């Protein structure tokens, strides 16, 4: 009961919370307030106490099969009864979600961010003081922040840092603008882009290449990049084609960048203006020749990805004659037909037409 | 056939675009040149040349039963072809979509808006004559309803004449006189002037897609027309006046409830609040706080009265409806676990239990509790 003054400001993991209540009153490590909270969850009026944790680590509201569930009912009394004025403590767990990628990567929501898959690091991390302490570590590239040269892994003596080895993890100029744009900044030469397409393109990046001076370059000519590489690949797998000489299929044909950029992760126009560009050079183009866009092979399989169905409006669709007949598993329709009643009976307000070219 | 464009007007309609360039065009009436742009989609062999409407109010796609697919193709073929310069004529398209509004209201899509389909008009749309009187062009939002007064001239849209015969600008092109006869034709002003986006008074300021969302609400609460008057005054007692009556309701079908105070639905305790407000048109509770507060109240008030909340009993249905799912995945919920049960329709879940496992399996970038941590 009434743990004095919860103090913090934003931008934390949620594991230095337990810390700067650990810090306060004069109390060893994080067991005992760790097992006084579980004692308290095994006091009046609860019912999932058996699986709240019990080390370090694992606070993590994703890390069991099926206490997930149970972490945040745990996480909810676990600020109001015990806490005068009661802080911001729920919004700050790293949850697992419902949502994917492209490239099939488990989407992980913190407060309204997503990292590109739930592996990054969970160990082994550097760490740099003088804070309390940060949100961003224990990921791939989040390093300085403004102060630079700060690695501070500890191959001389103990206690450099002055916590008391608690969150502390050390064992015995391209670089600065990408982690100001992952910190969230203004960022001039970056079009300002929220976080969840941030790291959502990263591993876009990644993906499609298997690296700071690397990256940058595909962002210095931000209006010209995703033009040119949509012209040079496009180009590629034309003399491969699979049924005679044209007439292409699926998969390959713009099968690596169209299914790479799909929803990645939420399907915005206004910030994802990848998918307006994309949009853009494949139908600026519409009727070039004879079977080179619009008449390919399509399935419905993949349909129902821009659609958003669920196998089930399909039975509704081509029996009232919308989408002629010219069956789930064959290469059957066509891309020009599909998108177009897409484009008639399948709007949205934010994932529409009206945010692209023309601007 | 080579056609000169008109000025062009980004709060144009679509039917008066029709008109304004078959005034400029030469035409007695607008369906001699839907016959004519049909004869021209057949000389082309562009796939909408069986089913392109000579008439003047089937031309929007929402209109054609089975053919919207060959109605917008067609809109890309005139808008890159018969032109000099392209026009953006998608913009001014109305387009279906599968979102649907509470509880069973299907909805329509304007350029980047989304309107209801209850509030469209199947019957005649009146006019403000001394706007195609002076600038000659209709508005988009005299095709739904709401939008009663003009927002800029602060003049009622005149229906009908002194005889009878009403007149419509689809028919006789806009000038504004009748045919038969043809003679010459602050509630209510406050929900006139933030409607076309103007953000000046007190009243809560939506991206104004959401904000007919706000208005279909207001309509499927009173089960009456959309009045003005209390509309003013429920935003004027804002947010004092809605967690009132949400405790006057969860009060008034508690008192007078059937079974008891346990083994209970969450129909009759929360019947018409909470299925009534749920997509408008979507979840993102920043934009629609008509929901970021009825989630508000769903946080802030769980384990009270010895779980006399957190004892609402739920099938699983309406985890595909709340939660966004289906029902082969609540399915993947219970073999592994993750959902702990206590069949579709049969009554077997429960509150707390359900409404700590959407923060932690459920919870979207766009669908997000966090956004009214600083409102309660």
């Amino acid at each position: 009961m009434f743990l004095q003054r919860p103090k913090p400001y934003s931008d934390e993991s949620l594991e230095s919370f337990f810390i700067r209540v650990a810090n306060k009153n004069g109390y060893g490590d994080v067991h005992r307030f760790l097992e006084a909270t579980k004692r308290f969850l095994q006091d009046i009026d609860h019912n999932g106490y058996q699986t709240f944790p019990t080390d370090i680590t694992r606070i993590n509201p994703y890390s069991a099969k099926n206490s997930s569930s149970a972490r945040t009912a745990s996480f909810l009394k676990l600020a109001q009864l015990t806490f005068n004025e009661p802080p911001e403590l729920l919004g700050l767990a790293i949850n697992r979600t419902n949502m994917k990628y492209s490239p099939s990567t488990s989407a992980v929501v913190r407060g309204a961010e997503v990292f590109p898959r739930s592996l990054l690091r969970t160990h082994s991390i550097p760490c740099c003081p003088l804070c309390l302490r940060e949100n961003g570590y224990a990921s791939y590239l989040w390093h300085f922040q403004g102060y630079e040269y700060c690695h501070s892994h500890n191959v001389p003596l103990i206690t450099t840092c002055s916590c008391g080895k608690e969150f502390d993890y050390r064992v015995s100029e391209a670089a600065c603008t990408v982690s100001n744009w992952l910190a969230g900044h203004e960022s001039k030469p970056l079009p300002n882009l929220p976080k969840s397409y941030r790291w959502g393109l990263v591993h876009w990046w990644m993906g499609i290449k298997d690296d700071h001076f690397s990256f940058v370059q595909f962002f210095s000519n931000w209006p010209r990049s995703f033009h040119s590489i949509i012209e040079d690949e496009v180009e590629f797998n034309l003399e491969h084609a699979v049924v005679s000489t044209s007439e292409l299929r699926l998969k390959d044909l713009l099968g690596r960048l169209f299914f790479g950029s799909i929803r990645l992760p939420e399907r915005n126009l206004q910030h994802n203006i990848i998918l307006g560009e994309l949009l853009c050079y494949l139908e600026n183009r519409l009727w070039q020749d004879k079977g080179l866009i619009a008449n390919l092979k399509m399935n419905a399989l993949e349909a129902t990805v821009m659609l958003n169905c669920s196998l089930d409006q399909i039975a509704s669709m081509v029996e009232q004659r919308i989408l002629k007949p010219n069956d789930v598993t064959d290469y059957l329709f066509h891309f020009g037909d599909i998108f177009c009643l897409w484009l008639a009976e399948f709007q949205s307000d934010e994932f529409n037409r009206s945010f692209y070219v023309s601007r």
